[PDB]
């Protein structure tokens, strides 16, 4: 049950092919944003929790500007990448969200870059916002990215072709996206062939896995009920980690929101 | 001289099949329609007929099943190979390049090229193919064949980026990429496939990887034109993959049909 198993060696590699051709946001611009919207805040941000944190790219961008950072991930294969780029004193988390074990008054702001929370149904999202709130202080802020209306209009039909397909330094993927007739979530299939130890005969020879990333749509009304129901305000989206307002042609809403006083 | 279809030849007949069944394809038995009323509508009766780029025979099949006399011709000795088992011994199979039609002139009645084999002549290869058809037609004889239609470059060729589509059937995967090199006359389709290997590694199965260049050379129909003129045909005209529906810009087959005339070649 962990799709990113058969991924995590290659993640890297295929991160940089997405933002090099998918317009995923590289992390300096993810850094820039949050700078620039903590700096906004009146409540000072020096220690930062990143759920969904995979390898640590996010980990290594905020830790270089200053930032105390604590990563969390369901995968022990993410998070051994992650272990070996910000080395042994970088406190790493293996839970599954929504379970966050640690305390409450230690976090100045909670991330989650790069699209983790589509792997969350509605009630596990909730459930989520609700650990997110008894982490942060008031004043306090939670910011994460989702698929937006753009992603599912180019990759989830029509016109669009429903298989797309990567050669990228000798791993090739086949990506299968479809709608399950009633369901609350869409499915990514994906199909890797990477090079295997040995040969076949006389040929190089290739293993092939199969691996379901299963997404759950996150309408903005949804998003804007579990930010009042757990304890947050000044909800607000914007075009992938810029200051552009999100639209029909979004591909990754960026949400960012701000803890209450509340209880 | 490479042969792309070396590796593809063993799992041909079912990747046309899917295309038939999911990609707008003509049915052969389509194809058969089309030409037999075709045939039907000219003076001249037809009895032999040449199937230029033949592949795995699944066009001499059909038209053998409607009764014609066929012969087939193509390049891929693996193709072939296929087709021989597909049409048994009585067939004669030509393994040629053309514009190179070892076959004797005043013996066939129609020649075809169905399925797209004519898409991969340069311009200089198709017009001295015509002028081997033209050799191998007696007046009132015909010569059909397809090429990629207006539809086809515009559905999968972008002028500015690689197109990349792939396939998962019956454990072979293809892999398609799609360009367009700056000031070619073609256009390239390189095929990667990923195939059951003969044994696995260690506990797990694995897989070969084959990589193939399809390269593909527009026609547009000026040029189809002007090539009929120059080569003896006559009354040249381009229909929607073998139907009765007219060549459009949205045309991912365009079938076209011409008569051999009485000038001599
Ligand atoms: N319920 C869940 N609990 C914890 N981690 C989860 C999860 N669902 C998905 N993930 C993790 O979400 C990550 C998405 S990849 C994003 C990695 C990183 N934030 C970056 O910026 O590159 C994966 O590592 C996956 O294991
Ligand atoms: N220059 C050339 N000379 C001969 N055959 C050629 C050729 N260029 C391509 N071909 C052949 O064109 C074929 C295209 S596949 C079409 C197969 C068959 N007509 C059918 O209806 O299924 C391949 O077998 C390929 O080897
Ligand atoms: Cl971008």
């Amino acid at each position: 049950p962990d799709p990113y198993g058969n991924l995590a060696e290659s993640y890297d590699r295929l991160a940089q092919w997405a933002i090099d051709q998918q317009q995923e946001s590289p992390r300096d611009r993810v850094g820039d944003f949050l700078q620039t919207f903590w700096q906004s805040q009146d409540r000072p941000v020096r220690t930062v929790l990143e759920i969904c944190c995979g390898t640590g790219l996010m980990l290594a961008e905020l830790a270089r500007r200053g930032y105390v950072v604590t990563g969390l991930d369901r995968s022990a294969a993410m998070l051994e990448q992650a272990r070996a780029r910000m080395g042994g004193k970088t406190t790493l988390i293996r839970a599954e969200l929504p379970d966050i074990p640690a305390p409450a008054g230690e976090f100045d702001a909670v991330v989650s870059a790069a699209g983790g929370l589509n792997y969350l149904s509605e009630s596990q999202i909730s459930a989520t916002f609700g650990a997110v709130a008894r982490l942060l202080p008031a004043g306090g802020t939670f910011t994460f990215d989702v698929f937006g209306q753009g992603f599912y209009a180019k990759f989830f039909d029509p016109s669009a072709p429903r298989v797309m397909a990567l050669e990228l330094d000798d791993i090739s993927y086949i990506w299968t996206f479809t709608k399950p007739a009633e369901a609350p979530f869409v499915d990514m299939s994906y199909t890797q062939f990477s090079p295997a130890s040995r040969a076949v005969d006389g040929e190089p020879a290739f293993i092939r896995t199969r691996d379901l990333h299963r997404y759950y749509p996150l309408p903005h009304a949804t998003v804007l009920r579990l930010a009042a129901e757990h304890g947050f305000t000044d909800a607000r989206a914007h075009d992938n980690y810029s200051s552009d307002p999100s639209g029909p042609h979004t591909l990754y809403d960026t949400w960012t929101m701000v803890r209450t006083g509340s209880l």
